[PDB]
């Protein structure tokens, strides 16, 4: 299976992402600072063990060179004082681009205020997300940044069928598209997310990114983290148990294309590059049959046997 | 995905297996007394700790009852004597259809001229398989047993790429193909399996099995338990490592609209049953999209959660 539409495939900061099935390795993005994470003490201030950061941004690395899945870090803060230090951390600490994260959009502007428009932020700083409620004041600050990359959750509560991302994306009636609202804040690369509600929902999820590729050649992947982390009947049962569901879960999207994944806390990398590597593989050696060539030799097929 | 041609859906002593995307769940097929299976005393004369072999049983029940995933039991023997006793057993303490296996062809031959004709064994039994190798003894061997479903096992190193399996199954040339040879043993019923060559061609597998389903409308599935084994540098990594690059290998054919997977081992039911009932689970909440209806209440989507 191909899509029609040329695919968009965005080197942000030396990370391809897109393409045609095969073509390109899944782009991981972990989570670190995340509500509840145990080495953030105060998540108002930023305190955080530096250490403890360093340590899963070495790891993050050994398992990109190791499997050949580029990672994207999601950095995520609940004030701006906390996401902007875990921000400049990030800078400084990893050479991956990162997504500037919030369950707060007022977090996200302000943390851009103090960021500024450094030429290393436009490079590296990809914003998650303009949602379906973006601002004015949310699109100033993302121009006056200079952000060149953002994540477009393309999830309304009101356009569950995967077609009608179209009309999200494009617009319709008297609404904006959301991809129109992006490039009124300058913004030239469009991840389209188009959100994960639970864990079945995944395959509505993943059908939606294949309209996106099919249709529009956008870069398509999604987060179903949240979805994993709230089935306690799985993450009770402990390991191997939650681990193999999770690797269910994650490696679905990438069965039918997908091009990312937002795989949750960056702890679970180990397992998670493991699995995603594995159905890269196996989806790669397809390409012998398809005539897909390999965008570059740094893939899961031509390192993990 | 839904398959062009229309399902063959068989009923094997009450295990569905076949049909479109999500009409069915997965049916898992677990090995028992396998080549070094530590519950075996003696594989010549097929002693065996039968407290335990009870004990994998009561586990596959408890787990198909947990997740709505069917089970049939995958009973491999060396010679006939201990294929035979391994029989008698299974027939007696589980309920379940179970394959006939052995890599020896008169190890199956004999076990099932020692069986004779038997109602029950016509309804449960399933041959493993009708291969490359079939003889007119083995075809005339089945049809003496009144056996009514097989698996068809497309593994050739002559017929490495998806279209030589399916000339493999169908016939080319001077050769009726395993099908015919099936039917000529009065086969009904075909369970084909393309074959696991290695890992990254588990692609290739899937893909015989798309054409199979498009084509013919019989249930396919596939055995990349053995593969997965032979993975040395996965392997090598240990728990949990191995089991989500297994499950990546395993859940990979259902995604793609498999109907069963051989697992393996029954220890590893476990973590394969808990990987497996989450991928079905997404498949079956696409049915609205792909015009598919659940053929049952008891599958994942409807208990896992």
């Amino acid at each position: 299976f191909k899509f029609t539409a040329q695919q968009h495939v965005y080197d942000i900061n030396g990370v391809k992402v897109g393409g045609q099935p095969g073509e390109y390795p899944t782009v991981l993005i972990g989570s670190i600072f995340y509500r509840g994470h145990k080495i953030v003490s105060d998540g108002q201030k930023g305190i955080f063990d530096k250490d403890a950061a360093k340590a899963l941004l070495d790891q993050e690395a050994e398992l990109s060179a190791e499997t050949g899945n580029p990672f994207i870090i999601d950095v995520l803060g609940e004030s701006v004082e906390a996401l902007t230090k875990y921000v400049e951390f990030i800078l400084e600490n990893t050479t991956a681009p990162f997504l500037l994260d919030s369950i707060s959009p007022d977090v996200r502007v302000g943390a851009l205020k103090n960021l500024g428009k450094d030429p290393e932020i436009q490079k590296r700083l990809i914003y998650n997300s303009i949602e379906e409620h973006y601002t004015e004041e949310e699109l100033a600050a993302i121009k006056e940044a200079g952000l060149k990359t953002a994540v477009i959750l393309a999830f309304s509560k009101k356009a569950l069928k995967p077609n009608a991302r179209i009309d999200l994306l494009q617009g319709k009636d008297d609404k904006e598209g959301l991809i129109a609202a992006a490039k009124r804040a300058g913004i030239e690369q469009f991840l389209v997310d188009p959100g994960v509600l639970d864990v079945a929902s995944n395959s509505w999820t993943t059908e939606a990114i294949n309209v996106v590729k099919e249709q529009f050649g956008y870069p398509g992947g999604c987060a179903p983290s949240a979805a994993v982390y709230l089935w306690k009947k799985m993450r009770s049962k402990g390991t191997p148990f939650f681990e193999v569901a999770g690797a269910a879960v994650f490696t679905y999207p990438i069965t039918q294309g997908a091009d990312f994944i937002l795989y949750g806390p960056m702890m679970n990398a180990p397992w998670v590059y493991r699995a995603i590597a594995t159905t890269d593989a196996m989806i790669a050696y397809n390409n012998k049959l398809t005539g897909v060539k390999m965008g570059t030799t740094e893939h899961p097929l031509l390192k993990i046997f």
